[PDB]
């Protein structure tokens, strides 16, 4: 719709706090190709987070979908 979908967060997220809120690219990525995700899909939410380019999603960088997700979806609409 904008930029992310709460849905897409719910699945990294379960994902993540399965592995205990730390997870590389592979972990999560087998635990969301279960799941149905591609890895397009998955490419892209991991390298638009994965900012430090470490190759691993953590609690901090999780943390700021949830953020992002309501500064777009949240607090605001038409503008
Ligand atoms: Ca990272």
């Amino acid at each position: 719709g904008g930029s992310l979908k709460k849905n897409t967060v719910d699945d990294i997220s379960e994902s993540l706090r399965q592995g205990g809120g730390k997870l590389n690219f592979d972990e999560l990525r087998q635990d969301l190709k279960g799941k149905g995700h591609t890895d397009a899909e998955i490419e892209a939410i991991f390298t638009k987070y994965d900012q430090d380019g470490d190759q691993e999603l953590t609690e901090h960088e999780h943390q700021q979908m949830r953020d992002d997700l309501e500064k777009e979806r949240e607090d605001l609409d038409l503008d």
